[PDB]
């Protein structure tokens, strides 16, 4: 048993609902949270301005030294760094931006660095800004993740729309 409430269950090991990321990860202050990541870890708007912004830019002040210390990560990588007052941490996950010509190949390779945490709670990654069809972000997710993951959908009918195509 664990905090996580209102979810629906897609799979053994997928729930989804429809929530704004940061005030889900404020009530809940999950183990890890999942932030839509860049190479370069500059978080100006989505969910990681979203995030970055409830962290009063601490989690900037961080990603600025990580990216000076160890240079970008690769799309389909991650870091694990601090989760500030939302989380205990945050995993920072890049997926292809379909906007940048990245391939959309990598976005499995971006979900496979869920595997290492027992429980997140995360968005749909390369869904939004990033320009990938949430409908095939969802799809990769089940079909990669065999951790808990709870996903929050910010775009209601984008949710709906998810639940009512569900295979
Ligand atoms: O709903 C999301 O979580 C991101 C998203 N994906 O696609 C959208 C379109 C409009 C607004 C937001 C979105």
């Amino acid at each position: 048993v664990n905090s996580f409430s209102g979810y629906l269950k897609l799979t053994d090991n997928v729930y989804i609902k429809n929530a704004d990321i940061v005030e889900e990860a404020k009530k809940v202050k999950p183990t890890v949270v999942v932030n839509a990541a860049n190479v370069y870890l500059k978080h100006g708007g989505g969910v990681a301005g979203a995030l970055n912004k409830a962290t009063n830019n601490a989690m900037q002040v961080e990603s600025d030294d990580y990216i000076a210390t160890n240079g970008p990560l690769k799309v389909g990588g991650s870091c694990v760094l601090s989760g500030h007052n939302l989380a205990k941490h945050c995993l920072h996950v890049v997926g292809p931006n379909v906007n940048k010509g990245e391939d959309i190949q990598l976005l499995k390779s971006a979900y496979e660095n869920f595997n290492q945490h027992e429980v997140l709670l995360a968005p749909l990654l390369s869904a939004g800004i990033f320009g990938a069809d949430p409908i095939h972000s969802l799809r990769v997710c089940v079909d990669t993740v065999r951790t808990n993951v709870y996903l929050a959908v910010f775009d209601k009918n984008l949710y709906d729309k998810l639940v009512s195509s569900f295979l």
